[PDB]
């Protein structure tokens, strides 16, 4: 049907809309708590307090919403929405839009360490279903169809990326028809077009042009893939089991979470000032550290800092994402072994080796590898890393299939449906 | 099993080598047919008719070789291996690899309208069979990998394209585990180092950067596409049936057939001197045509010039590939719809509908959408017409549905067979 290719637009145009305001909001709210800061930027321990405090509350009012009204809105939404695929989960929109938007600017405008793609896709996956229910479209066909284009479109506008939302929805979330693929492309083109439309000349990561890899030089991609390859199995289990950990301080009991939740997100308001490069989505961090600003020393303790409160702000069931924080861990240790193999020889430079780092935990991790690989190069716009970038990938991948991990997403998902029959 | 992992990394490899000589083939036999005219650079009907004779009779050769020894080596040979991975097809490397390879310098040295792509995915295909036998790995899954990562590697090596040549046998040819997967990136990763070992720093299309689209520009590209996506499925017929009416012209002998390749080979060569943008791949062509040197006149001659010439050296079952082709048909109408669309106007630049035009066909004829997007980013390297190409792939696309053409190489594959059943 036209229909859904229609309603694929409309979709498309408010997941556009929907995210470009989770935007403009996150970004109003750290203006905000710089102004907090520049009152108080003379009294230092008063300094300190309000950049907490700001964010302990911010944190606390989404943690609030998330463990109040919407559940299912804590953590990426992604095993959500590909739960929803599977039909094994509700899209409770009335419920989730507002709670996640709201509880994402709470957590994502206090500083934690999370990104924007956890509540876009969500989102994104939640307003097709609105759409869907609107139009009371009936079928599998167009329930599947919108909720999948909603997804691509929130990942696509997410990081300005149309091509990595289509790949990732359309091919790395397990085994759609001849329409919903061109569903999901309407549903991307709109929502990019939205985001250029508000966002134009301004990118989420500058790192001009690096030079080539030579041929020489590849070995060392794979072996960098390798490393992510390990780590990333271990690193899944560290959330999967983190998220535990952080539930015998709390067994359940709301006023609990939501004081954990503003320690946590105090924690990462404090650090917002102290220790910049510990805090946030990444985004920041990542061209400062591909540029090669970062003493290796820097290297290993930012790379510490933010593994650390990456699982203390996700593992601790916040609205927000796992997946700029992967790139920022991907660039941080991708750099490190590129000073390393500088060092250690060849025509090298540590940044060609961030670049290959950025995606490869999402290979290692979530197991998508062509959408991290398509998605660096068209954050970047290093055309001319791409074999290095396959290399690292299939290193990565390869590794992370015979160290026995699983896809993060779906592990997150498997739970959630144990628990959901064993209750 | 580690086995395969292995296995791919030796074919890719092989597949590197096989395509790259069938490079240096080529090229060298341009050299002298180049010789064989400034010899005779004075007598203008002497000139001509070498011209003729040398191509006439290297297109013999190459017909003579598929019609006497190897059949299912006429045409593009990825059909064969659509349907050796389907199981409907043997893969008889010990006919097929000799044949298609000296086949193929025949008719592409010559200067017919064939693609490399056409040879290097069969060959590469056939060459993943052959270590199969070699080493008689026993099963369907090495079966199928080695053959799907030969493929991988041929695509990756005729364009350096290895992220085009993982997407289209991955993912665009019909609904792979897990290591077949890896299978195909390690033969793509060994293919495409093997070609960049010998072929580095000289590209195939040169367009430097063009600027971008303005989103209020968009709408058209959109339009390009519904033009392709008409267009594709009415080539595809033509293509259909100049296989007959090419036929009824021989009625299967092979001295007819040999006499009609040379007659079309011979066309192609003396095009090859007068009429240069009529004659070869198109590769050529395509960067003269996107910089716009072409008086709108001198494009529609070279479109009607080459959409003959493309449907007479392909359909009379020639050893070549309808891919390159079916990129310069791309350029050379999007740049037509470029410069119309310049004159009708905004802040355009014909140059931007001719990459966008470029993948069009192999959205709109096979059917392959991405695949034709990720290739002319990788070819072209214009990163910033990104969301063009995915609008332009949508309309190519999605009318070539509605207009109810189908895939060209499978229409090609489900012929073959129906013609292997009533027999
Ligand atoms: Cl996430
Ligand atoms: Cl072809």
């Amino acid at each position: 049907p036209l229909a859904i290719l229609f309603m694929a637009a409309v979709v498309g145009t408010l997941v556009g809309l929907a995210a470009v305001a989770f935007d403009k909001g996150v970004a109003w709210l750290q203006n905000q708590r710089m102004g907090a800061l520049v009152h108080t930027a003379d009294n230092y321990p008063l300094l300190l307090t309000v950049a907490f405090l700001c964010s302990a509350v911010l944190a606390m009012f989404g943690y609030f919403l998330v463990r109040k009204y919407a559940p299912e809105a804590g953590g990426s939404g992604i095993p959500e929405i590909e739960g929803a695929l599977e039909d094994q989960r509700p899209v409770r929109w009335w419920r989730v839009l507002p709670v996640k938007f709201f509880g994402g600017l709470g957590t994502l405008g206090g500083g934690m360490v999370l990104g924007r793609e956890g509540p876009t896709v969500q989102i994104g996956g939640n307003i097709g279903r609105m759409v869907l229910d609107i139009f009371r479209l009936k079928g599998d066909e167009a329930r599947h169809t919108l909720l999948a284009t909603g997804a691509a479109a929130g990942l696509a506008a997410a990081f300005n990326a149309p091509l990595a939302g289509i790949l990732f929805i359309i091919y790395e979330m397990r085994p759609y028809t001849l329409i919903s693929i061109k569903a999901v492309f309407i549903g991307v083109i709109m929502s990019t077009i939205m985001y250029r439309i508000f966002n134009h000349e301004v990118a989420l990561i500058d790192v001009g042009k690096l030079s080539d890899a030579p041929l020489n030089t590849l070995w060392l991609y794979l072996i960098l893939g390798i490393i992510f390859g390990i780590f990333g199995p271990i690193f899944n289990k560290w959330v999967l089991g983190m998220q535990d950990l952080l539930h015998r301080v709390h067994g359940g009991n709301i006023t609990k979470w939501v004081l954990m939740g503003g320690a946590i997100g105090g924690l990462c308001g404090l650090l917002g000032f102290v220790a910049p490069a510990t805090s946030g989505g990444g985004f920041n961090l990542i061209p400062i550290a591909t540029a090669g600003n970062f003493s290796m020393g820097m290297l290993v303790f930012i790379f510490v800092a933010r593994v650390i409160t990456t699982l203390l702000c996700f593992s601790s069931g916040a609205p927000g994402g796992i997946f700029a924080p992967m790139l920022a861990l991907g660039t941080v240790l991708g750099t490190a072994f590129g000073m390393v193999a500088v060092e250690l020889f060849y025509h090298l430079e540590a940044g060609t080796f961030a670049i290959a780092g950025m995606g490869a935990l999402l290979a290692a991790s979530i197991r998508a590898p062509l959408t991290g690989i398509i998605l660096v190069l068209e954050m970047t716009d290093n055309y001319q890393l791409i074999l290095p970038m396959i290399i690292t990938g299939l290193g990565a991948t390869l590794l992370a299939q015979f160290t026995g991990g699983k896809p993060l997403y779906s592990a997150i998902l498997a739970r959630t449906l144990a628990k959901q029959e064993a209750e």
